[PDB]
């Protein structure tokens, strides 16, 4: 499913992401924008290591979910990757909290460093009143 920006922002809002481990709603949104366009079914094959990034937050399969492919990957969020392609985004988000529980936090996403760090993020929340 494709969210309207502010729908997402408020849903994340409702699910406890604002300020979770220090990350504001706005950061999460910028992240979401560059990684998925607010689309739960977004995929990406990483030709580099054959991994595959899933859903609205483009969680990677090598370490965060299980998709059956690489027999040496880990699934730290203990969910099938497919549960990251659905309309309800609680799993995504939970898994998203777990990744930002790593010490690097949201800087684990490359797109967050290139697109949001030390840049304008309010924009992604402007008018959502969250
Ligand atoms: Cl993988």
């Amino acid at each position: 499913k494709v969210f309207e920006r502010c729908e997402l922002a408020r849903t994340l809002k409702r699910l406890g992401m604002d300020g979770y481990r220090g990350i504001s709603l706005a950061n999460w949104m910028c992240l979401a924008k560059w990684e998925s366009g607010y689309n739960t079914r977004a995929t990406n094959y990483n030709a580099g290591d054959r991994s595959t990034d899933y859903g609205i937050f483009q969680i990677n399969s090598r370490y965060w979910c299980n998709d059956g492919k690489n027999p040496g990957a880990v699934n730290a969020c203990h969910l099938s990757c497919s549960a990251l392609l659905q309309d309800n985004i609680a799993d995504a988000v939970a898994c998203a909290k777990r990744v930002v529980r790593d010490p690097q936090g949201i800087r684990a996403w490359v797109a967050w460093r290139n697109r949001c760090q030390n840049r304008d993020v309010r924009q992604y929340v402007q008018g959502c009143g969250v």
